[PDB]
């Protein structure tokens, strides 16, 4: 999205269009739900914590457009396995001048937990238990949404069939 948002506050964003992530939900044998989460490499930005893989939205892409490329582009992860079930803008921040900057999480089910190949910041990914993951140390953006993401995730099960 190649550039800053200034916010009103005066802290840079980056990506003009925001960015996205993908809350990917599976079901274990168990029956409860998993979801596929990044550990960020040391390197990258907010390295050591957990978070959704996601990137910066480009210009003709819709938010889930951008998070099932990024979750691709971070796991290997083939399209044709997932579905994507909705949107919810986690955080927004008013820019200088008008402008906006949102982070989107989409959220979106597979049939099982999938194989995923690391790749770019992808330290390691994890499917974590959905009431396992607040025991983590995550990304304070994400953690700063995640229960209210358990609420919506809660009125949409899985599909079936």
């Amino acid at each position: 999205g190649d550039g800053w948002v200034m916010s009103e506050n005066g802290a840079r964003f980056w990506g003009r269009h925001g960015a996205a992530g993908l809350l990917l939900r599976a079901p274990m044998p168990g029956g409860a739900a998993a979801v596929l989460l990044q550990h960020r490499a040391p390197w990258s930005h907010q390295g050591g914590t957990w978070a959704l893989p996601g990137g910066a939205r480009d210009s003709h892409e819709t938010p889930e457009q951008a998070a099932v490329r990024a979750a691709h582009a971070a796991a290997g992860l083939p399209a044709e396995q997932l579905t994507v079930r909705t949107t919810v803008v986690t955080a927004e921040v008013a820019g200088i001048g008008g402008t906006q900057w949102t982070y989107t999480t989409v959220i979106a089910d597979a049939a099982e937990p999938l194989h995923t190949v690391p790749n770019r910041e992808s330290a390691e990914l994890r499917w974590v238990l959905e009431d396992q993951v607040a025991d983590l140390p995550l990304h304070p953006g994400f953690a700063a949404s995640w229960q209210r993401l358990r609420e919506v995730t809660a009125t949409i099960p899985l599909l079936n069939r």
